[PDB]
């Protein structure tokens, strides 16, 4: 009855490791993370861990205390996609109710999720990484402010969900990129979100991420530091390789 | 009952309503369907019923019935996105077994789920639609083949779940399609993922479908020539309009 072992593969700039830390927090899981670099996916990640991918996050259930380096038991469960972590653990900590109860608003949650992945990360990289315009990025976070309930609440509801755990990481990152104006954007193009991120057009959005950043599980997995410079690092990278 | 009513509006050459159809069925439930168009889509569809984006599969959940050419009622649910409404009605039908118990299991099937919506269906339409090289779809035939359990069974193990069923209207009209050379095909591409997908290189996937057209939810969803008619009609109005 007692909870079994979890470890998660982890870095910090991508988001997709921080939506499953959330998850991990809100359901008060106990868990060990292992921090990948790319010289661990050259040396020993992809050859004794997760050899198809090599990808972060990945979640180890179950087995005895795994180390770097280390391949996880063959009884264990490897769990890759943060999204199906997040359905995963809201399955395994049912008592934390990560899903409400309600079919239809299970169904609100997914619908968000469906796109976060689908319409909001597909205008991130535009603007982030092909350098498009700024209203295209600024239309793709309105329709991701008139998908949050107008009434107030978290995404799918008055209830925290894994639907936030899923779109948070990817706003804090995009304010920071805005903020420091690191990415390949248009020429002005990053000042331009910045200041309608903080306008009276986001005024429902702001309120959604205030409320989110207001909770324990945020302090918990959120390292401003750390965050900032692995992705001003990684960005630097794909920099010089050009 | 009024609570719990399912009208499910629909169509027949696309893979998305047959997703959902399938379920409907594995479950036993009672549903009504409406019909629209893919050739001429009727304009009260996008008035009355779904404004947004007026696509189909689109499930209403509640209220009193539902006739072509009428708004639903405010009080009823509106389920859009195939995968969302199959995981819906896996919540509505729990004695079903839609999804299996156990967490990991519930993963595995998400995770073929995930792998059907990013790799196999952008491999189809590279192929179909913009006349892509017969060995990329290929390749992505052969990935999904590798997915699924040796000995037999269904895509998350012995029992049928909604992972069968995001796959299945897939594999029946991308065989449809290579057959009948319907559709924007490069030179010569169509005959050789038809000889690929009768030949002993994808037995188990052969043997995967047959396995799924045996069970009685596929002749209760799968008209193949309804389907064909309106698929080709969709085909042939798309290539007069360039
Ligand atoms: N992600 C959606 C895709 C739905 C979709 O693409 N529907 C098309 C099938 S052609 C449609 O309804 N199109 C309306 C139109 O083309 O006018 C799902 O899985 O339900």
């Amino acid at each position: 009855s007692a909870q079994k072992r979890i470890t998660l593969y982890m870095a910090s700039a991508s988001p997709f490791p921080h939506r499953v830390r959330l998850a991990l927090e809100e359901a008060h899981a106990t868990y060990e993370m292992i921090h990948i670099s790319l010289v661990d996916k050259q040396d020993w990640y992809q050859k004794k861990v997760y050899p198809d991918r090599a990808q972060v996050p990945y979640l180890i259930y179950g087995g005895p205390e795994l180390h770097p380096d280390e391949a996880p038991s063959p009884d264990a469960a490897k769990i890759p996609e943060s999204l199906v972590i997040l359905e995963f653990l809201a399955d395994l900590f049912p008592a934390a109710h990560l899903l409400p109860s309600d079919p239809v608003l299970r169904a609100r949650a997914r619908l968000f999720t469906t796109a976060v992945e689908t319409e909001l990360l597909p205008a991130q990289k535009a603007f982030f990484l092909m350098g498009g315009p700024p209203d295209a990025m600024l239309a793709a976070l309105d329709a991701l402010q008139a998908r949050l309930p107008p009434a107030g609440g978290f995404a799918a509801g008055p209830q925290w969900s894994i639907a936030d755990a899923a779109v948070m990481p990817i706003l804090l990152r995009l304010r920071m990129s805005v903020t420091l104006e690191v990415g390949f954007f248009a020429p002005g193009a990053a000042p331009v979100v910045r200041a309608a991120l903080e306008s009276p057009r986001f005024a429902r959005l702001q309120r959604y991420i205030a409320d989110n950043v207001a909770r324990p599980s945020m302090a918990a997995t959120w390292d401003e530091a750390a965050v900032k410079a692995e992705f001003v690092g990684r960005f630097e990278k794909l920099r010089s390789l050009k």
